[PDB]
């Protein structure tokens, strides 16, 4: 029943196409250098993640939340690795299968319609780009234990996740702004990512360490998300008429509120986006 209440907030892939770049990447871009197009910045974000993973030819990369398959293809093409992708979306599964089958390679390419809970095959390296927000706090210990256990002695993982701060830390940066941010987060995890729950950077780090990972200083992507959300918002606005035709005025207003609102709270430093690297004890220096 509560699912039905959330099922209300389901939106066609066609709507997201009207604000996203041509790769349909629904995560923080990386504008390095600063004058990259959104689309180029999305390839630079993939490279930022993959370049941290010490990927060698013939290794297997696991992509947890593999989206439309952009990260896996880039991995196969750049690093000559086997790939396994996990997605819960039937549409993303079908697209990924086609993206991977198109690649000129002898490497193994696999996409599975399942969550990480059901995945227990040996892999060399793991990437997860803005899927972690959906796992839930109670599942973090199981997540990091699974990732540690499926990787070899030199295993590495990157997790990119939107984050909030502990209530105590939020209170420290103005009471007014603290309650305002909490209410906007509640809107995101009700109407935009139903059942979602933002971790803190500290949770991401400490759950990793409990599992046995070495965790260097997380990379903040805050200024890159501000630019991403600005372009998304401006793009949705430019396509207002088409967006309404495809869904409704309700859904257009909901997403403009989300995109403008996120840009605001990222600017006010009440939200962040953390790229966290997890190194197993035997990882290369
Ligand atoms: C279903 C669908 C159709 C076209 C697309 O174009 C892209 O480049 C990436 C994602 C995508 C997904
Ligand atoms: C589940 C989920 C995924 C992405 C998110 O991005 C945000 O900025 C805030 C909340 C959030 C929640």
């Amino acid at each position: 029943r509560f699912e039905d209440i959330q099922a209300h907030y389901d939106v066609s892939d066609d709507f997201f196409a009207l604000f996203q770049d041509p790769t349909r990447t629904y995560s923080c871009a990386y504008f390095e250098p600063p004058e990259l197009t959104l689309e180029e910045a999305q390839y630079a974000k993939v490279d930022l993640n993959l370049d941290k993973l010490d990927l060698k030819p013939g290794m297997t990369l696991l992509d947890i939340g593999c989206g439309w398959g952009t990260t896996m293809r880039r991995a196969v093409e750049r690093f000559d690795v086997n790939v396994i992708g996990l997605t819960l979306s039937k549409n993303q599964h079908a697209r990924c299968e086609q993206v991977l089958a198109s690649i000129d390679t002898n490497r193994s390419r696999q996409v599975l319609l399942q969550g990480w809970e059901d995945f227990a095959e040996p892999v060399d390296r793991i990437v997860s780009i803005e899927a972690f927000e959906h796992f839930g706090h109670e599942n973090y210990d199981d997540f990091f234990k699974r990732c540690f256990n499926i990787m070899p002695a030199d295993g590495r993982m990157t997790v990119q996740s939107s984050v909030s701060y502990h209530p105590y830390e939020m209170a420290a940066r103005g009471k007014k702004l603290s309650f305002e941010t909490a209410r906007f987060i509640k809107f995101i995890v009700t109407e935009i990512f139903p059942g979602g729950r933002l971790p803190s950077t500290e949770m991401m780090v400490e759950h990793g360490e409990k599992a046995g990972f070495t965790v260097p200083e997380p990379l903040s992507l805050r200024p890159h998300y501000i630019k991403t959300l600005r372009i998304w918002g401006d793009t949705l606005q430019s396509n207002k008429d088409k967006a309404i035709e495809v869904t409704s005025e309700e859904v257009y207003n909901r997403y403009m509120k989300y995109l403008r609102g996120c840009e605001h709270y990222f600017t006010d430093e009440m939200l962040d986006c953390s790229l966290v690297t997890y190194l197993k004890p035997g990882a290369a220096a």
